[PDB]
């Protein structure tokens, strides 16, 4: 049909990848993800339709509930209904349900209409004014962040009744269209040639080969012999492994790195053993190999797509039976498992077991005691899986089909336990099955959370159909705001050679699954793309003539039809519930930094005050970095506020979109540091002495008796980031990276370092914000005493959930970030939070570093 044409010409728009691409590559793996995940998603589909309405809201707008909420005091709301120019304004408590306020405007229409109602409060839902948020079930009003948010800035909310007819129409409106064992020869291959091979012609060219489970090795590594630079080596000879065919895991990588002698590193290239459909492979590989910036067990087991300039090497896997070989089936692997001594120990070792197994590397006899003890693992220490899967012996298949046996009746463990086997340090398929399974019970909130990093996670699959793919598309398709941000985190990675087809492919998966959300997401792409022509303009007219007309240009470009409607009317990519309405071109710019970042403004008369939003475009950069670091700012307050601890953080928006290109959200009624110290003449701040300059700035956004919360709020915020950039090691700080809200609010922007890259960060105090703190006193240890306070209470709740940033951080190493790439990045994050220690230890710890700080600060003070 010409719908279904259409349809594949919008996917291969959107995706950036034409779809006949995928079948040019006439790849069987690629075929069957594709019938397989469509059939997957065509169904979520078809469930999805025929919700009923307040399914269909959860589906298209869940619930924004305050962390504290998930799992009085008097309030004015106005609230109108649907299409109607009247609204009305009324008193309830914050203690109040949606269905109260509801029955209440319906109370009130009767009265003002003058006719008794058909409508109970239970038919509709409450909207937020010009936004994709809804208020509906048994919640009170301040359990919604919407409220909340209300409460603390003093505005009144506003609320629209729809009802369940005008949702049904939406649901409507948006439908898409109508034996292995037996083989006991040692593992080997033949190393045939190598193809476009550069290097020194001075030197010798030399292949390492390693098999790997994970990272770990499962036999030595073997080098073929020394052969002469030249463009096409050739070696036809054979390397030959220690463990035999028999032993190999399902999960098995041969590893490859090609390099120039006398190291030169040149390029590597990863295979697996057993294909996708658990055959073990025989016949000639060519492998189109990536360049080594030696061997990489963690690369990318699919070959380079650059064919024309990539090196080749061509190896041989050889026939070792006459008929085709498959890794055992479960049951064939649960029978040889089955049979084991279970270990009897004495009260002296069963004391030294609990203590390693609540204990962090072990000794070589320390190992053989958890494997030894390993039904007791599963009986008493269900927590310490990933102990003993480190323990096992993966190079051996009597070992394997014993801890297979045992995980196949394992109780179901918590996410937090379920997160660190997602590591490349667990690459079984049956425990990464296992860790999905324990992930299941994720909460939306949850997910979105920790969406970011098992993203990251799929750049360790082997294969394209997986469980973890399978559990991230119904979940997408399940939830709008998860399928938002999975699609952004795909799609921005798709000039990455290494990760396109495999993410294109699930993002053709999920288009299929909901025709409407694709074309919401066209609109965004098309509002991208004219972002990136003005932004090119602008970076242009910037070196050539003055911002009044570079910006004057800008409007003129802006103001072009193609550009008024493509920037109008979207969802915003940083947060589906904003709606960008009409954008304000007299209120766009740019701003004076390298990449000429530009400044966005919309309006919407729907929304009223809560319509004037505006997003910065930047591109040039890596946003990446800044997206996980606000990411775990946001949930540093999310774990802060689970303990009743709100310090008013601003975790703003930050999302990669596409190739050094992004969004980033506008904090309105805010302003850095440096531009409010540059103590400007004829202002309501202009100071006496610059240290007066913030205090004076907080004086006039806050007159009277708000001056006092203002400076609460700068507090608990300064706190805060404080302990945020200390724990997270944020160096670089100065004026122009710290911001101020008009509410007393600090928040830092621009993250362009972490983790001390290499030096220890000290926990910064600067005397400015020291002087604010203390009301602009020069002794006021009543008021600093009370900020150290919060201090020490947001560090210690941080080191409570040490082990969530831990296993977070390292699912992040998959990202490829320069700055997180090794052990010693994490190794920072466990001195930050001081995880080897007890609660007292880590705490006069973080006083020294806090006392080390202020002596620091002391160094201004005494000037
Ligand atoms: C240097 O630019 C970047 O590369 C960058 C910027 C931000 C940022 C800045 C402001 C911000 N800078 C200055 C101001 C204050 N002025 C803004 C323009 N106003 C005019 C148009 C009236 C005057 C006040 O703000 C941000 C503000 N909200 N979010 C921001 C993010 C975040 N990450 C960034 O890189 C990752």
């Amino acid at each position: 049909d010409r719908v279904k044409k259409l349809i594949n010409s919008q996917i291969s728009l959107l995706i950036g990848k034409g779809l006949h691409e995928f079948d040019s590559l006439r790849d069987p793996e690629v075929n069957d993800f594709r019938t397989k995940m469509r059939q997957f998603c065509e169904e979520a589909a078809a469930h999805r339709q025929q919700l009923g309405w307040v399914e269909w809201l959860q589906y298209s707008f869940p619930l924004q509930l305050e962390p504290s909420a998930r799992g009085n005091r008097a309030l004015l709301v106005n609230v109108k209904f649907e299409g109607s120019e009247e609204s009305f304004t009324f008193q309830v408590s914050t203690k109040d349900m949606p269905l109260a306020l509801m029955a209440c405007a319906l109370r009130k229409k009767a009265t003002v209409f003058r006719q008794p109602l058909v409508e109970q409060p239970e038919e509709y839902a409450l909207q937020v004014n010009g936004r994709h948020e809804y208020l509906y079930g048994n919640y009170p009003l301040c359990h919604f962040q919407y409220i909340c948010s209300c409460l603390h800035s003093g505005l009144t909310p506003h609320l629209t009744m729809v009802h369940s007819s005008s949702i049904l129409a939406m649901r409507d409106e948006q439908s898409n269209p109508a034996s292995l064992w037996s083989l006991e020869q040692p593992f080997s291959i033949e190393l045939i040639e190598g193809r476009k091979v550069n290097a020194d012609e001075r030197m010798k060219l030399v292949v390492q080969a390693g098999l790997f489970h994970g990272n770990e090795m499962l036999c030595k590594t073997v080098s073929s012999s020394e052969v002469n630079v030249c463009s096409e080596p050739v070696w036809k000879q054979r390397l030959e492994f220690d463990i035999s065919v028999c032993d190999l895991p399902r999960m098995a990588r041969l590893c490859f790195a090609l390099y120039a002698v006398v190291d030169c590193p040149i390029a590597w290239a990863n295979l697996m053993l057993f294909d996708y459909k658990d055959q073990l492979k025989t016949g000639e590989r060519c492998l189109y190999m990536w360049p080594s910036v030696l061997l990489n067990p963690a690369g990318t087991v699919r070959g380079n797509p650059n064919t024309e300039s990539a090196a080749a090497l061509v190896i041989y896997l050889p026939e070792v039976a006459p008929h085709p070989v498959y890794f055992p089936a479960l049951e064939k692997i649960l029978e040889l498992g089955r049979h084991g001594e279970r270990g009897r120990i004495t009260e002296e070792e069963q004391l030294q077991l609990r203590e390693i197994l609540e204990r962090g590397e072990l000794y070589e006899h320390e190992k053989d005691l958890v494997w030894k003890m390993r039904h007791e693992v599963q009986e008493h220490f269900p927590e310490a899986l990933a102990r003993l899967l480190l323990v096992t012996k993966w190079n051996k298949h009597e070992d394997v089909a014993q801890m297979l046996y045992l995980l196949c009746s394992w109780p179901e463990l918590p996410v937090l336990s379920a997160l660190e086997l997602l590591d490349f340090s667990f690459p079984d398929c049956y425990v990464g099955s296992f860790a999905i399974k324990s992930l299941r019970k994720l909460t939306d909130d949850e997910l979105f959370q920790y969406l970011l990093q098992l993203v990251q996670v799929l750049k360790y699959e082997s294969y394209l159909d997986c469980e973890l793919t399978k559990f991230l598309l119904g979940r997408a398709l399940a939830n709008r705001k998860i399928g938002h941000f999975l699609f952004w985190h795909l799609r921005s990675e798709m000039h990455v050679p290494s990760v396109a087809l495999r993410f294109g492919l699930i993002m053709e998966a999920y288009c299929r699954g909901s025709t409407h959300h694709m074309k919401v997401l066209m609109k965004q792409g098309e509002a991208l793309s004219k972002l990136k022509a003005l932004n090119d303009f602008v970076k242009v007219s910037s070196q050539k003539t003055t911002k009044p007309q570079t910006k004057e240009m800008m409007h003129m470009c802006m103001r072009q039809e193609t550009y008024m409607e493509a920037l109008s009317h979207l969802q915003s990519p940083l947060d589906p519930s904003t709606l960008l309405e009409e954008v304000c071109v007299e209120q766009c710019t740019f701003m004076d930094s390298k990449m000429k970042p530009l400044w966005i403004m919309y309006s919407s008369e729907e929304a009223g005050s809560a319509g004037n939003v505006g997003i910065i475009f930047k591109n040039g950069d890596d946003l990446r970095q800044d997206m996980l670091t606000l990411q775990m700012i946001q949930l540093m307050d999310v774990l802060w506020k689970q303990e009743g601890l709100d310090l008013r953080m601003t975790p703003y928006g930050c999302l990669p979109t596409g190739d050094r290109t992004g969004l980033i959200e506008v904090v309105l009624h805010s302003d850095t540091i440096a531009n409010i110290q540059l103590n400007k003449s004829n202002m309501a701040a202009t100071a006496a002495f610059n240290k007066d300059a913030l205090l004076n700035w907080l004086k006039s956004k806050n007159p009277g008796e708000a001056l006092d919360r203002a400076i609460e709020e700068f507090t608990l915020s300064c706190a805060g980031y404080c302990v945020a950039t200390y724990v997270l090691g944020i160096g670089d700080r100065h004026s122009d990276n710290i911001m101020i809200r008009e509410s007393g609010q600090l928040f830092h922007i621009d993250f362009g370092h972490f983790l001390g890259n290499r030096e220890r960060v000290p926990f910064i105090l600067t005397y400015d914000f020291v002087h604010v703190i203390q009301q602009g006193k020069t002794n006021n240890s009543e008021k600093f005493e009370r900020f150290r306070g919060y201090c020490e209470r947001a560090y210690t709740i941080l080191r409570r959930h040490g082990l969530l940033f831990l296993h977070l951080f390292a699912l992040m190493r998959a990202a490829g970030l320069p700055e997180l790439s090794c052990s010693k990045d994490i190794q920072y994050l466990k001195d930050s939070l001081a995880l080897g220690k007890t609660e007292e230890e880590a705490l006069k710890h973080f006083r020294v570093k806090f006392n080390e700080a202020l002596r620091e600060s002391w160094k201004t003070k005494v000037n």
